[PDB]
């Protein structure tokens, strides 16, 4: 901490207290984050590609871990709030959606999952990057639906589920699935998607938090869900929000899509 000068905070993330700083000696501006560990975060450092907001140093002291990342200027919950009145323009949603299925189809390749994608952890800076961060009241909006039923040992499409959720979101501008409890979470799922059963997901039935006594709901269409996503949007979305993990498109896979058949990388015009 003496060779850091905190210039402000700038959030609370899961595991502790985040802050703009400065290297004292580098002049470097970054963000310090103040939070088996050890190997586990150790092994992130060498995690680098150019979606994945860079982890510069972790100093262990004291009780305390704190750890070092560059810095970005905004995340993507403060500019969708800051674009709500006239919505992100389709091409910069599609160039988002297109870096981060590569960043994820980079840690995925590595084993390595998010579990926790929101936008609050994708950051964004003015030349049109965005960038995955953080890796893993606590927010269940963006939760595959094999997590909130009990699955222990869940899989890569996890991160493709939050990243379905926050695709969206950017196109609707309003939370797709807003649950306020996990049943609630899970329920808001099923009564957009169906309540699932033996034939779309084989295994769901003996999931262990699975209730028989779940009420059954018919899906719904997504030309409904997503107005006014594009044919080939839509397609997509569907096979990121699978209900088995096992049918759900892979990163890889999904950066395939004829949806990015015409990806470009627009500037966003961010107020800082
Ligand atoms: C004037 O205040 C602000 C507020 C937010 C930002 C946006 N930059 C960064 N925001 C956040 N987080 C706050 C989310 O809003 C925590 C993400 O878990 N983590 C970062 C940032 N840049 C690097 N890191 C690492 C710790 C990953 C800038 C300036």
């Amino acid at each position: 901490m003496e060779n850091f000068q905190k210039v402000e905070k700038i959030g609370e993330g899961t595991y502790g207290v985040v802050y703009k700083a400065r290297n004292k000696l580098t002049g470097e501006v970054v963000a310090l984050k103040k939070i088996t560990a050890i190997r586990e975060i150790s092994l992130l450092k060498e995690l680098n590609h150019p979606n994945i907001v860079k982890l510069l140093d972790v100093i262990h002291t004291e009780n305390k871990l704190y750890l070092v990342f560059e810095f970005l200027h905004q995340d993507l919950k403060k500019f969708m709030d800051a674009s709500a009145l006239t919505g992100i323009p389709l091409p910069l949603i599609k160039s988002y959606l297109f870096q981060l299925l590569q960043g994820l189809a980079f840690c995925h390749s590595h084993r390595v999952l998010h579990r926790d994608l929101k936008p609050q952890n994708l950051l964004i800076n003015t030349e049109g990057a965005i960038k995955l961060a953080d890796f893993g009241v606590v927010t269940l909006w963006y939760r595959a639906p094999e997590i909130l039923l009990g699955c222990k040992y869940y899989s890569t499409a996890v991160d493709i589920w939050s990243l379905g959720c926050i695709f969206a979101e950017m196109v609707t501008r309003r939370a797709l699935f807003p649950g306020d409890s996990e049943i609630d979470q899970l329920f808001r799922i099923f009564r957009t998607l169906g309540t699932p059963d033996e034939v779309v997901w084989p295994g769901v039935t003996s999931m262990p938090d699975y209730k028989p006594s779940f009420p059954k709901w018919a899906r719904q269409d997504f030309s409904k869900v997503v107005p006014p996503l594009d044919e080939d949007g839509r397609s997509l979305l569907s096979q990121m929000l699978h209900y088995d993990p096992n049918k759900r498109i892979s990163a890889k896979a999904a950066l395939a899509h004829p949806f990015f058949q015409d990806v470009t990388k627009p500037v966003p015009h961010l107020r800082l």
